[PDB]
């Protein structure tokens, strides 16, 4: 179990009172598990904030969430584990330049191929996990950042979407 500390994910900021009417994933935002395999395999399209679990995330218009702003380029993310799991790897997507904001997230509306993916070839990590990822700079305003964590034992992954502002000028 685990969640995007920084830049504060959607349901971290459930947590933190930022975000409302999120549902139960306020009192745990490390426990957005659902099916791995991503994008090959994972939650249903529409289903992917909430990884079939939690519903309520999975809402998607341009005023319901909170956004976090964030320069294209060089990003630092850290993830916070409650529970370190042995780990196949770690995956950042991100929404296609023109993607329908007002609409549930599907595969369809990301870039497929993540702008950052890091292979732990199995190996358990520490509490705090750290990435340094370069956010697309030909995109702008509201997108969504798909944080993945794939479980290497359990056929399962963990989904963080982040509501992001982006700048890239
Ligand atoms: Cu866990």
């Amino acid at each position: 179990h685990g969640y995007v500390e920084s830049p504060a994910s959607r349901s971290y900021l459930c947590k933190q009172g930022v975000n409302v009417n999120c549902g139960p994933i306020q009192y745990e935002p490390q426990s957005v598990e659902g099916i791995g395999g991503f994008p090959q395999l994972g939650p249903s399209d529409g289903q992917i904030a909430g990884a079939g679990h939690f519903p309520a995330l999975d809402v998607q218009t341009v005023d319901r969430w909170k956004k976090v702003t964030l320069n294209g380029g060089t990003n630092t993310f850290k993830w916070k584990l409650t529970a370190p799991h042995s780990t196949k790897e770690w995956k950042y997507y991100i929404t296609k330049k023109g993607w329908n904001p007002n609409k549930p997230l599907t595969r369809s509306d990301l870039d497929l191929v993540p702008f950052y993916v890091k292979n732990d070839g199995g190996a358990r990590p520490g509490t705090t996990v750290t990435h340094e990822a370069n956010v697309p700079t030909d995109r702008s305003g509201y997108h969504l950042i798909l944080a993945v964590w794939e479980i290497a034992d359990t056929g399962n992954a963990f989904y963080q979407v982040i509501d992001v502002n982006l700048l890239n000028n």
